[PDB]
């Protein structure tokens, strides 16, 4: 039932996502220190220039200054005329610290969980290649291998569909748009040559490309001293590109610098966990879970499982199936996901679903 | 086939809000007298201090710290006391300003279109109730009925469903929660009696009212001097309270600060005029039109139609009836829409689908 | 000999003066945990926006936001309207610091002293009173006894003089001028009155006031949300009434957020000390000492005295007395005077010179 | 009658001197299309990042954006590593524009003017050398001599003085210190080298250079990427190194950012001319003028020359003479000075006084 979609992407050197990286470093600065502490940060920067605004309650120790620089040199951000170089930008904290299982729900909300069985990881083919695809840049990039390439770059691939009496199953990659950060001394043919080669072939699985595929490698000619300031980078601005691109459903909650009490992180990545767990288990191809809290109440408040017609056993068999394998209220997700570990910086990039290292992306038993 | 759905919206205010606004407000500004002026710029603010970033290439002359107070103004952010005050508020302009049919479609891209009959609006019941309730509050803090009422405000608005042979219909409003900004002589029981009554049951319709129906006025108790801070707003952040309130699908396109040229915006607001279209012509009670676009190419490259069952012709048969009736190319889209005339600061809060005054909202003819 | 002369000083609220005592403040407090704390630091305002910015090199934990917002608390901003509220203020701090008798002067150097009999303080009249003027009227304001009175204020001192076969004698206080930040409920003829009966009348002694002095309070009418904007408040700004209102001499070093290792702030300490003593040992009427260091030698690089034909003893017996009194090294200096003492913010404002709770203000005994 | 002085100047790339040079660029753009621009603006600045502020009413078309780079590249900083760069740094314009003979001195005020024969520029020795010494390293710096030279650089120079029966002759340079930013690719070595023959040696008349006179060339060794930082640069605190190098007397008026009509800058130029003018024409070798205005009186009220005995003349035989060449009045100063004229960039470094290509620094002929 041929149907086309594209999802993107961007490296750890995007202004958005260094504000989303920054943010969450700073919430795993304090959770080393203080498991309990309540962040609530962002980040916002321009050209040499970083804003870290927040509110958050902890008892911990942090040198604000290091945790910003040191994720800044991270990305990659060591050079004057990369955009950005942690020895010399400005650092503004504007942050304000305090100091000090059936819980409740805080913030009447609904999250969503999609999952799907066309890649290994659950995830649609679409937005894992366009992640992959910038994590290779990355890799070649700390390597050696390809020294020219910077921090900042974009992916976005777009995968020819057909369903199949349930659904999704991706048939070729139409066409394949990379853009990516880079020195001077490097010519525009060798850029597009490696990036065929050495990320694009290394990464796309052979079945999907073609004689035919169309390949968008520096479209925009040169992208040198294109560094961090795409017009002011912020946190949680990068919502879709985070999640599925753009396939489950998202009511616009923001990850990044938000600690594990919020349940915008921690309730989506419940949902997306059982939301694996189902397809894991053959109960399905293709669900999308919807949890719903209301505020002030700890059990969830109505959850929803949307197969496609992809389960034989008939939502309101799996619903039981989830109710009798999870436990979904709030502070029973972080202690099951172990959410007061200092793994969100890592989380803050190349998505937040997909990633096998992370606790809500193994799959539970399910003992039907 | 029972579920329930939960959607949020926020006031002029809301410090993300306020960013969209002003961003847009510089994008009307620049359209008045220059319909062909290149706008990309974005908006941050924090505590009466907010900051213009952009690259705009036009040709007209513009006073960006009279365009940025007056929309403050227009907000309601007039006195100290409220967290901004355009004669006092600190506007840091960095911006940077240039002056020189069958186009061609900027950046690979995937739009995403959605309408259901469940309203008048063809727009789900969750989110257009959740922007009423803002919109009324707006009325009566102008009016001067509630002059109590300050601009900062946020809504949820969860509403329980059932399916049919088709698709969703709303049976009742389940909760509300409903949190707004105010001045320091008002009681909080006062308040939430007049949001109950004068603001809540003058928008909801009387058969979703119900004695269960669960009220949340002002549930954290007191928002007086809270207003645009919330530590930072920013543009572009409030992505899915601007188009379905997370019922159809989002690639994660921004609206707010960019011009008609890019393809985020145009071609969003395509592919909701003929879903729209589509569902008043009785072709279908619920659609999710999906228009790929391929860079360089003008013609859409493959749009897909998705009916949930609602539709007796049968996609691939409404996709003619699309052909034949639309022209998805994107200099189209902007001359059929009268995309370079100044509306999208109107269009910057209360949602960007539903509000019949925006060309997009206006269903074509279709003629089968 | 008839001359005129005019000098100025500005209130704990004047936007340059405010970063002046926040810079000191950050001073004090890491001398109280640290009396070894390196401290370089400087303090940008503008509206609600205090930025701090330094290289400090300390040991000791400072919670920067405390000191700076209860520095603006003491000053007197805690409401919205005065233009500063401690509680609302936003607080970037972009300071950077670190953790690890005979030493020798930092810097080639020139540092100037003076003094004069003409007040007990032993400084000219004409910044003598703009200080007080503006002491005075903190007094009212902090007691209530002009509850209507704000922060910011300028004064400015113009006193007709006459030579005196040595030098120096004030015969009348010719015109003052005086402008203060003020409340809305209080009428421009009844603070007119006040300044001139409470504040002026209170401060300037009987035998300078006349019947032609020329009086201009309040002179650009009304002074009320003038909060510290003045187009953006910076430290060391205001160097000549930090010191002898241009009655001495000035090489142009700020003092500020400087600690006692800078000689600009020691040595010039130093300077006014031997001077003062001086006067008070009656050698001399009218003193302008001039100390020059020269980098890395600790001794300094030749002192000079200037009277104005008002000693009896002869320049080059006074240097002598000065060289068998005083040890001038950078080292002994701050040993001698206490400098490692938090006292630094009450000397951010109402003139370094004059106040004898500092220690250069307290007169040597001088043997001769 | 021995003594030694010391004087110091600042490069166009002192933080400070940038946003001198900056705001008086912003003058000088409006004066350029409206003489009667009533301009009063300042910047702050630190690491590529720019901020204007002020409150300017003109009727004039000004690309502050431009007026702001033009001025950062004209100073020499186009390339990252050099801590500035016009493409890249964040240019924050808060500015606020309006639209819409014997006049009246704005202020009570007080300026002084003062001028020696020591040199031909009627300037004392040591702060001629110290702006001299500065200038010729911009001159080898544009020129290519020295390619290694970067924009900011301070100096000092100390001279060993002798009176005469008047006042004050230069016998020698004792010390001068230079310090000078610079390219990775020079030795230390080569830097000293250069700075003593080719700046030290080409400026400093053959009479003052010694066998003794001490040379300290980039004493704290490197000075590579310091550029402007020097954690936050100001406008109007580098106040003694505009004028007379603490030789006169200073109120503590700042000249850069405040157009013709402030006394602070007219008068103290006015003041300037009438003391060169005095010991141009041989009526002393040595001159204070002193000169006090009224607010709201137009006619200066009251004017004081201080010669040193260095006149043959007498006091109030020379006020006779300036009364009858001068006219002080504020007005008439613009008029005769041509203070409409954009001339205050070039004013902004390197000295107000001193050199000839000024007004104020043409001699009147002094009728007697
Ligand atoms: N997703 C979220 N859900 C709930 N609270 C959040 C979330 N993100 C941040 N916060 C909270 O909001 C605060 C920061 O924003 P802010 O609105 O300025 O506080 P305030 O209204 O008191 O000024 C933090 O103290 C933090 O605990
Ligand atoms: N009056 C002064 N005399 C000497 N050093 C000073 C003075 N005021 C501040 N400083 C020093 O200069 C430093 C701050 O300015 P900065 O020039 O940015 O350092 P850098 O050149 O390493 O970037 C501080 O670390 C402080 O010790
Ligand atoms: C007490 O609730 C406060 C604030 C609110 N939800 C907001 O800043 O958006
Ligand atoms: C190593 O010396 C450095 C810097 C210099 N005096 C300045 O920033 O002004
Ligand atoms: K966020
Ligand atoms: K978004
Ligand atoms: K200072
Ligand atoms: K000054
Ligand atoms: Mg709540
Ligand atoms: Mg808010
Ligand atoms: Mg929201
Ligand atoms: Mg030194
Ligand atoms: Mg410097
Ligand atoms: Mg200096």
């Amino acid at each position: 039932g041929a149907f086309m979609f594209t999802s993107e992407s961007v490296g750890e050197g995007h202004p958005d996502k260094i504000c989303d990286q920054i943010s969450d470093a700073v919430l795993d600065a304090h959770l080393k220190q203080d498991p309990n502490a309540k962040v609530a940060c962002e980040t916002v920067c321009k050209t040499g220039m970083v804003l870290l605004c927040g509110e958050i309650t902890s008892m911990a120790m942090i040198d604000y200054q290091r945790v910003v620089r040191d994720t800044i040199k991270h990305i990659g951000y060591d050079d004057s005329a990369k955009g950005f170089d942690f020895k010399t930008c400005n650092v503004l904290v504007a942050l304000e610290q305090q100091s000090p299982e059936d819980v409740g729900a805080g913030d009447q909300g609904l999250m969503f969980g999609y999952a799907t069985d066309e890649t290994e990881e659950c995830m649609p083919l679409t937005i894992v290649l366009a992640h992959k695809l910038n994590t290779r840049m990355a890799d070649l990039r700390r390597s050696g291998v390809l020294p020219w390439l910077r921090p900042d770059s974009k992916t976005q691939v777009t995968v020819q569909y057909v369903q199949d009496n349930g659904a999704v199953i991706p048939v070729r990659v139409h066409t394949i748009v990379i853009s990516v950060q880079h020195n001077e001394d490097i010519t525009l043919e060798a850029m597009r040559e490696a990036l065929k080669e050495q990320v694009i072939k290394a990464v796309v699985p052979a079945k999907y490309l073609d004689e035919d595929t169309i390949y968008h490698l520096q479209p925009s000619g040169r992208f040198v001293i294109g560094g961090p300031q795409g017009d002011a980078g912020v946190t949680g601005r990068k919502i879709i590109v985070d999640t599925y691109g753009g396939w489950g459903a998202h009511g616009g909650g923001a990850f990044s610098g938000k600690d594990y009490t919020k349940v915008d992180r921690s309730a989506a990545y419940a949902a997306r966990w059982v939301a694996k767990s189902l397809v894991k288990a053959g109960l399905c191809r293709r669900v999308l879970v919807q949890v719903s809290y209301a505020i002030g109440v700890a059990e969830p408040l109505s959850i929803s499982i949307f197969t496609y017609g992809t389960s034989k056993k008939t939502e309101r068999e799996l619903l039981e199936v989830v109710n009798k394998n999870f436990d979904l209220r709030p502070g029973v997700i972080v202690r099951d996901l172990d959410l007061k570990k200092p793994i969100y910086q890592k989380t803050a990039c190349y998505g937040h679903f997909g990633r096998s290292e992370f606790p809500w992306e193994v799959p539970k038993k399910l003992v039907f």
